[PDB]
């Protein structure tokens, strides 16, 4: 039941995915100590309407509250803009971008480090990237959609970090969240052969101590179990025929858009 998409679709999501990519870009000279995490929403919230002509797929998006998604240190998704949450040195930031364009959506996150990295921090945020650029590699037509998941997982353990269950990446297109679901992790659950024409995210989410999350009072934000560091980074790609094309990356990743096999 995963539908692929056009050459007309595809480059409605390079234009989205592009618009996602340049928010974190435009923020980061924002990110740094004393911000607010409400700050920063309102920042991003104004550049995607009135500087991109666009709409932010977050904002409103079944209750969400506010236009992306801000998670520190212990929190490893769906953490929500304050106006009271200051930065603070040493803290280890995600955020995630969604913006609509012409009816397609594109979806990209990463990490920023405030001020001086801790150790622990450094290295979390560097392995949870590499695990996310050695699944995009694995990605072309024929393969199964669980052998991603098994080797990020392999990966990311091997460093002596743990991969979170519960959430996972997903297909993205007309909708936020189509088919399929994109674990990152080996399971059973999880067969799917990739086809030219599939877009799909990727976004691991990696924890310093144990796998195992919970869910907060304000019902969206979910953190680390064993309170540990949690980090992710993601992109939006589309399978084509001998391997895959990003369609979220910044001028700061450190691979090509095309992967060639
Ligand atoms: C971590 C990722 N993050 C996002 O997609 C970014 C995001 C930003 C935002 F402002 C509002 C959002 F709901 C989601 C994610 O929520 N993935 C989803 C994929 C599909 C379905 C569900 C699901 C669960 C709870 C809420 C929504 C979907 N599960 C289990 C997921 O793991
Ligand atoms: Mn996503």
């Amino acid at each position: 039941a995963i539908s692929i998409k056009t050459p007309e679709d595809i480059e409605k999501m390079r234009v989205a995915g592009r618009l996602a990519a340049e928010v974190l870009e435009m923020i980061e000279p924002y990110v740094k100590p004393g911000v607010s995490t409400g700050e920063l929403d309102r920042i991003c919230n104004d550049y995607i309407v009135n500087e991109q002509h666009a709409v932010s797929a977050c904002l409103g998006y079944h209750g969400y509250p506010k236009s992306v998604c801000i998670s520190i240190n212990e929190v490893v998704c769906h953490g929500i803009p304050d106006d009271a949450k200051l930065l603070k040195d040493g803290d280890i930031v995600n955020i995630d971008v969604t913006v609509i364009k012409d009816g397609f959506h594109g979806d990209t996150s990463k990490m920023f480090i405030v001020g001086k990295p801790t150790i622990m921090g450094e290295r979390l945020c560097r392995i949870t990237q590499e695990s996310l650029y050695l699944a995009l590699r694995m990605v072309k037509p024929g393969i199964n959609l669980r052998e991603i998941g098994a080797a990020i997982q392999k990966f990311v353990e091997a460093e002596g970090f743990s991969v979170v269950r519960e959430y996972c990446g997903h297909g993205i297109g007309r909708g936020f969240h189509e088919e399929p679901q994109v674990l990152h992790y080996d399971s059973r659950e999880t067969n799917v052969v990739l086809k030219p024409g599939m877009t799909f995210t990727i976004e691991p989410m990696v924890n310093a101590g144990k796998k195992e999350i919970r869910t907060m009072k304000d019902g969206w934000t979910v953190k680390t179990k064993d309170r540990s560091l949690s980090a992710q980074y993601e992109h939006t790609i589309v399978v084509t025929d001998n391997g895959c094309e990003i369609l979220t990356l910044r001028k700061d990743d450190t691979i090509p858009a095309i992967i060639s096999h």
